């Protein structure tokens, strides 16, 4: 009984977890994921000032409202070669990773690991917050408030 949720910097409070390494959270998910950080969803206005601090990725993921990759370079296969903040238009399927954002983090780039999932409740499940310099940290606990994503 086992996640792992693979994180990254924060810039400007903003962060990407990628659950189980591949697409994998559904939206009712993803706002309790990013609960148990003391994070929510971030709002366009959000992601944008991250965007501008240094932060893009490779991957969609859930904001308030759309599903976007936060674009600085453009790369063939990100986003279609797309710069700013990409917002997905049209899919089949539900499931991504997510975005989370943390207003206790620093103002700018932030590229120290995560070593808690402070918000996190009573649960069986062996969470393991991998960072991307692989180190780890892993608590026993629950995060889902909803059966359907259990
Ligand atoms: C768990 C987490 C995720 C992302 C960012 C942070 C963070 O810098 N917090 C500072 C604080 O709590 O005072 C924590």
């Amino acid at each position: 009984n086992q996640i792992d949720l693979n994180v990254t910097c924060r810039y400007a409070g903003v962060f990407h977890v990628e659950k189980n390494g591949r697409y994998s959270i559904s939206r009712t998910e993803a706002a309790d994921l990013c609960q148990a950080f003391n994070s929510t969803l971030p709002t366009m206005d959000q992601m944008k000032l991250a965007l501008s601090k240094g932060f893009e990725t490779c991957r969609y993921g859930f904001i308030e409202g759309n599903v976007v990759i936060p674009r600085i370079h453009p790369n063939a296969i990100c986003a279609a070669n797309h710069t700013g903040v990409y917002i997905l238009v049209t899919s089949n399927t539900s499931h991504y990773d997510t975005y989370c954002f943390n207003a206790s983090a620093p103002p700018e780039e932030d590229c120290t690991s995560v070593t808690d999932l402070p918000n996190s409740f009573d649960g069986p499940v062996t969470i393991t917050i991998v960072n991307r310099d692989g180190t780890r940290y892993s608590k026993k606990g629950e995060y889902r408030t909803h059966q359907e994503d259990i």
